[PDB]
């Protein structure tokens, strides 16, 4: 509710999305971390909740929405209804980490995940206060759309190990990857 995680899985050369897309073929293995990672809460009773820009929501299949068992947050300056099955409609980041910290909801939430767009984890990046980023390595360069905002190593520790993630480099489909966690704290 308080630390904001970022979550991505990035490419060699940087790349996230192409055309609305993901750069690379389906990695399920890799949503399986992804979907552990922001659904597990850190208290029975409450949930993470997932914060993303309106081109993410939509481009999540319609049967996956929102993403189950986690408080969905979607970002739009121009909606003025949250989308169908959203729990939030925010204009901003801002509006959005307000309300996640008003005492009625602050209570029924535990994590907070940024899960996406370039736009997104570009101004969740530049908050001061305590972010972590859980980053998939896909070592490969695929050809991007868009990209992961540079991440600075000297704002940046990455953690030598972190709890419930497994460092080894893991595979599926040809596609070797791994999983890091960076962390900017005060
Ligand atoms: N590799 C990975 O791990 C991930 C990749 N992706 C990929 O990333 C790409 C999507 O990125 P992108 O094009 O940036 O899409 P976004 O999901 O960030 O959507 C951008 C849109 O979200 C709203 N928005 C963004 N920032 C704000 C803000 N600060 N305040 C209010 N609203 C905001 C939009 O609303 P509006 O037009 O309604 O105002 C803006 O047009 C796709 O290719 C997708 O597949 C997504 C998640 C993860
Ligand atoms: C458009 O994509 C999706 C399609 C269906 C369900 C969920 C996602 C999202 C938003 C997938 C992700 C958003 O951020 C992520 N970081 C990592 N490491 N792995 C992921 N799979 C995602």
């Amino acid at each position: 509710v308080r630390p904001l995680n970022c979550i991505v899985a990035v490419s060699q050369n940087m790349g996230i999305g192409k055309n609305g897309d993901l750069p690379w073929p389906p990695l399920r293995n890799e949503f399986k971390y992804f979907q552990r990672m922001t659904t597990t809460s850190s208290v029975e009773g409450k949930q993470n909740l997932v914060i993303m820009g309106r081109k993410t929501w939509f481009s999540i299949p319609e049967k996956n929405r929102p993403l189950k068992d986690r408080i969905n947050i979607v970002l739009s300056r121009e909606l003025k209804e949250p989308p169908r099955g959203a729990h939030f409609l925010a204009k901003s980041l801002d509006d959005a980490l307000r309300l996640i910290e008003q005492p009625e909801l602050a209570s029924k939430v535990d994590m907070v995940w940024i899960v996406g767009g370039s736009s997104v984890y570009q101004e969740a990046m530049n908050q001061p206060g305590h972010l972590r980023l859980f980053v998939t390595r896909i070592m490969q360069e695929f050809e991007s759309d868009t990209f992961f905002p540079e991440i600075d190593l000297g704002k940046y520790k990455l953690l030598p190990e972190y709890p419930g993630v497994l460092s080894e480099v893991q595979e599926e489909k040809g596609i070797k990857y791994k999983f890091e966690v960076y962390e900017k704290k005060d």
